[PDB]
């Protein structure tokens, strides 16, 4: 019943209605679980993003419980700040902060990044993913179109809708979740599984940031799937074009094996990203600053 899950949301969101106090609404950009408008508060002239996912178009629509645990409970400074959760007819809103250089997606698509700016990345994920891993949290769905930039450059995670917990009470999860390219092949064998998913998908955007797109990006999706389960891991197309130091890294990252793959919090003592950058690395990358 659409009504009693509208129910169950009202129970878990902030009352209201932000329409109250905001002002034209214009889309941005499109999820798989809905849509992003920037709106403007009215009072102040700041700007916010108001992620609109509709309860009747998900795949699994608990998981949009998955927005609130987050927005309560882990926040940190690599994350998106998420501001307020309101129920609105029959759409979940959450207001939160607008990362005004975008998506890294847009960033890979168009652009070449070298190893610096690849590196900052990558440490700034591997921050946020420590942390959240150590609370036992699995983003799920890493990649390019997840990580998003402030003006002045700095990395913050997003997406967190597919994301699941684990503990000694759960220690592994079981779910067929995320997108198919970035997924880690004991999760497409259907293996119970942890936060080392996470790590193999980081791996895939390096591919993205180095070749311009994942491996298999041409078959369609469940043909890829089955290639990352039967075959070896993927190969840079590119592979004469990367320093033999993160060559070193990446494969410390696209490990079969879970169990020899590298954790967030040792990745972070390896020594490619002794290279990263600042934040002020990547503000060229963005369209308003490529071409100008
Ligand atoms: C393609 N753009 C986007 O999807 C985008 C951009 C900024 C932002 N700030 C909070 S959510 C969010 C999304």
């Amino acid at each position: 019943s659409h009504e009693q899950f509208r129910a169950a949301l009202q129970a878990v969101v902030d009352p209201g209605d932000p329409r109250s106090y905001l002002d034209n609404f214009i889309k941005i950009g499109e999820g798989s679980t809905g849509i992003v408008c920037i709106a403007t508060v009215r009072s102040s002239g700041k700007l916010v993003a108001v992620k609109k996912m509709d309860l009747r178009k998900q795949q699994r629509r608990e998981l949009l419980f998955n927005e609130v645990v987050i927005m309560r409970d882990y926040q940190h400074e690599n994350v998106v700040e998420m501001y307020n959760s309101y129920l609105v007819g029959d759409e979940l809103w959450v207001v939160m902060e607008f990362l005004e250089g975008g998506a890294l997606t847009d960033i890979v698509t168009h652009t070449r990044m070298n190893e610096e700016q690849i590196a900052a990345v990558c440490l700034a994920v591997l921050q946020a993913l420590s942390v959240l891993h150590a609370q036992g949290v699995i983003h799920r769905d890493i990649k390019s179109d997840s990580i998003l930039l402030t003006h002045d450059g700095r990395v913050k995670l997003s997406d967190f809708g597919f994301c699941a917990q684990v503990s000694k009470e759960v220690p592994r999860r079981k779910s067929l979740v995320g997108t198919p390219y970035w997924m880690a092949p004991e999760l497409i064998s259907r293996l119970p599984y942890g936060p080392e998913v996470d790590i193999w998908s980081l791996g895939i955007m390096v591919i993205e940031m180095v070749d311009g797109e994942p491996p298999y990006f041409n078959e369609p999706p469940l043909k890829a799937m089955k290639m990352i389960r039967d075959n070896l891991p993927p190969r840079l197309k590119n592979l004469h074009k990367v320093s033999p130091s993160l060559k070193g890294f990446l494969d410390r990252l696209l490990v079969r094996d879970p169990a020899q793959r590298a954790t967030a919090a040792e990745l972070l003592k390896h020594p490619f990203l002794a290279k990263a950058g600042p934040p002020a690395s990547i503000v060229p990358l963005m369209r308003q600053n490529r071409t100008r």
